[PDB]
């Protein structure tokens, strides 16, 4: 029993993070097979903020430039590319812990762990969501450019996300391994802003049905809704729309329970017009939207308590 | 910016775990130099559980009755051994991984970060805090016995907890790594229960803060008290007593901030008092007691290890 936000082990990330260092600027690497992967950003001074004009920041650059840091040992870089916002140093050592990966582009709602990072040691580990305005609410101070963001699946690590940037209210923004932002944003520091962000829908109906599994029903009701029904009103509380991919997501979690999907969304629904009248779900006085409905399945035992 | 519930990062810890089965029972293991530390109750069958007599359990059993895998790899057990609720396996080999290490027994109030691990396989890590009647609200299923909690500075592990049971409530009992238990339980199939918990005051403060520091102020206002009024608020609410040592820890966030502990107290005593007015403080509408105040320190400071 117990319901925790969870996040996956993070030594076979801890063995890769490196230290980038440009001119004054320190920052994370990834460092995989023979390459480190960084933000470009890093080779930008303070002139090169608000439009820096990265093909022409870079050729300036040779190999010698870029200083790698492992632990305690210096990393000779014998190349280096830029690919979208990432660059890729070609480093003369393959990393010997290397662990089984890939490359992932994730959508919003989707989770994965954090392991937050400075001078390339790591300092801890939390879960994240891509939010649907595709920041991410994280825990980042200066020096955390290059922290990653990954989930491991069978001793595989997928890596989804790297850090760049904080925007002005706080929240976070990067992008895949690839060097693609997440969400409209751009390695620039003119006027940008995350839109108005909305509630997950289906992690919310995923954690009230991990509510069920660990044998808590107080929030049900004898109701049930069409989906457009339950649209219309969850939009009116800044929730997502709740769509037929995510009705069929649910399906697993729904027949665990006994609890159909459009049931449980009446649930939603009255839950958003009540409130919780002094109780709590999982521990929380606010509806989790961070648990999606693969983590719950993950956590969660398969036996519900009836 | 950002306050997450954080976790050291636990691959030192990761490299130690193992899987230990005993008869039909598989649990986990800490390996560390040539000993695989695990919970004693290994040993026993369903019916011995009811009313088990250990020492007697164990004569029965041999080396070779503790099958310890690392990974793909099997150790050969060469001696067995108890202190206290914790079983001791002597193997061949000294771990290679083995990091810098202390056994810690930590007080109530205190955090830590637990991997949770089914068949020797770590599959999560998570932050707990030790509670005032000394359970843990953990998510551990059947075959998470032997998981471990820990703290890290700067190279060396501390080790602090071992998985045993779960209560009827749904919260978590466990050693300290020499096998004592945290609070009042038995490792035996009996009736056990979890005692009224109380809310850690201290840590409240120390979010508080943390939610200062982050830019959430509304609760902040122009009153202060003293000790003694505040722990009768504290006490009528159900929380833990602050003591003068509390307020001496809280030292470098109230001069960091400008809000003295007991000016943070007067916005702690009127959130009791009035709740939150439909308001939250870091994504919250609780109250949040499990950052200690070196948990604030360290997040809105950035150390690693
Ligand atoms: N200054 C930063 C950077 Cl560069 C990244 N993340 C967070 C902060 Cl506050
Ligand atoms: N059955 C258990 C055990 Cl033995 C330990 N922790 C949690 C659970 Cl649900
Ligand atoms: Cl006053
Ligand atoms: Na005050």
């Amino acid at each position: 029993s117990g319901f925790r936000k969870m996040a996956f082990p993070s030594g076979k990330v801890e063995g890769c993070m490196v230290q980038v260092t440009c001119g004054t600027t320190t920052l994370n690497g990834l460092w995989l097979d023979d390459v480190v992967y960084c933000p470009r950003h890093v080779i930008c001074t303070s002139e090169d903020m608000l439009n820096p004009n990265y093909e022409d920041l870079l050729i300036r650059k040779s190999n010698h430039n870029f200083l790698v840091q492992a632990g305690n040992v210096q990393l000779r870089v014998i190349g280096h590319s830029m690919q979208n916002c990432v660059l890729k140093l070609k480093v003369d050592t393959a990393n010997p812990k290397t662990p089984k990966y890939k490359f992932v582009r994730i959508q919003p709602g989707q989770t994965f762990s954090v392991l937050a990072c400075y001078n390339g040691s790591p300092s801890g580990v939390y879960q994240c969501a891509m939010r649907p305005n595709f920041t991410i609410k994280g825990s980042f101070l200066n020096g955390s450019c290059g922290s990653v963001g990954f989930n491991i699946d069978y001793d595989c690590v997928s890596f989804c996300y790297m850090h760049h940037m904080e925007l002005p209210t706080g929240v976070h923004a990067g992008t895949d391994l690839e060097g693609n932002f997440y969400g409209p944003f751009v390695d620039r520091q003119t006027a940008q802003a995350a839109g108005t962000d909305t509630t997950i829908t289906v992690n919310v109906l995923a954690w009230l049905y991990a509510a069920v599994i660990n044998g808590d029903r107080w929030f049900l009701n004898r109701f049930t809704t069409t989906l457009n029904d339950f649209n219309l009103v969850a939009m009116k509380y800044n929730y997502e729309p709740l769509t037929q991919d995510h009705v069929d997501i649910l399906g697993p979690l729904s027949a665990q329970t006994g609890i159909a999907v459009l049931d449980m969304c009446a649930s939603l629904k009255e839950l958003l017009q009540n409130g919780m009248n002094g109780r709590t779900i999982l521990g929380s006085a606010l509806l989790e939207d961070e648990f999606t409905p693969f983590d719950v399945v993950r956590q969660c035992s398969g036996v519900t308590f009836q």
